[PDB]
């Protein structure tokens, strides 16, 4: 029997990396009856995470809901990777909007004016650099389009930000988080909205796309809210991990659900009948609808 499971999640500064976190402490709590152990390993984001669990280095893997569907139909991001229909979700959880972050006299002051500056768009292997390849797409741009394309790592934006070596950095992230409460704070950093027809047409030609508003007061200096689009973030695996581990973490965060929601301020409204459904387009995993039919959840 499998008894040591890895979550792959993103830099140590995003939401993905302490949601890792708290799924393996309620996995691990009762460890003493499923002989489960769960460990979090920081990455490089959605795109890693889906390629290392096909590569079987990571059994689970938090992924945004737009590279859930392409990782599984080998599309978009994942052409030359070819298909990955072994690849299966388990639930869905926070909403991650496209966050643009952007120095105080940048002059940015909607998407359209990234073109042009120097431009954070993410790393290779993060769903940030994949997503915004989608909106490259909509407004024409390729990376000749500004004038730095750089690709630092999550855990490095800010302090770039603030250094001035970029006028602002990307991030499909919820909300709060640890990147963006420094810039904001320590650097006069604004969240800039995503607003216009190329959103709009974004928005309205995907399902896994949807409007997104950050509130006044989520960080300091951000005064009115901030529009923008996101997708969903989501808990995937593959068919080869067993029916036991899989049904065991999901019951582990559903029968802890109060706790669950109390572990970090993005899981605040999190609710049971959205995360078996909304941003999951690919089959579940076996183990995972067998709690949800225990549950009432499913059928
Ligand atoms: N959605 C981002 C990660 C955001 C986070 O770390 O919370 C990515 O896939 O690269
Ligand atoms: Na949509
Ligand atoms: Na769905």
């Amino acid at each position: 029997s499998q008894d040591f499971i890895t979550i792959g999640t993103g830099s140590v500064t995003g939401v993905y990396y302490p949601t890792g976190g708290a799924i393996c402490k309620l996995v691990n709590k009762d460890r003493k009856d499923h002989n489960i152990r769960c460990s979090v390993e920081s990455t490089g984001g959605s795109i890693y995470n889906v390629n290392t669990i096909r590569s079987g280095e990571l059994d689970f893997g938090i992924v945004q809901s737009d590279w859930q569907y392409h990782g599984y139909n080998g599309t978009s991001e994942f052409a030359e990777q070819g298909p990955y229909k072994k690849l299966r979700a388990v639930f869905s959880m926070h909403t991650e909007p496209f966050n643009i972050i952007a120095r105080a006299d940048s002059g940015i002051e909607n998407v359209k004016d990234l073109a042009g500056k120097r431009v954070n768009i993410g790393n290779p292997g993060s769903g940030d650099r994949a997503t915004m390849q989608v909106v490259m797409d909509a407004f024409g741009w390729n990376n000749d389009s500004f004038k730095l394309a750089a690709e630092l790592k999550g855990s490095e934006r800010s302090q770039a930000l603030c250094d001035n070596k970029i006028d602002a950095f990307i991030y499909m992230v919820g909300h709060p988080n640890g990147a963006i409460k420094e810039a904001t704070t320590s650097c006069a950093a604004k969240l800039v909205p995503a607003t216009g027809p190329e959103i709009e047409k974004i928005v309205a030609n995907n399902p896994y796309y949807a409007y997104s508003v950050v509130p006044a007061g989520m960080y300091s200096g951000t005064d009115q809210e901030v529009k923008s689009f996101g997708v969903a973030a989501t808990l995937v695996t593959t068919e080869e991990v067993s029916e036991a581990v899989v049904y065991n973490l999901t019951k582990a965060v559903f029968e802890n659900f109060d706790t669950f929601t109390r572990l970090h301020p993005a899981f605040a409204n999190l609710k049971k009948e959205d995360m078996v459904t909304a941003g999951n387009s690919i089959p579940l995993h076996p183990g995972a609808v067998k709690y949800y039919k225990e549950a009432g959840l499913i059928k």
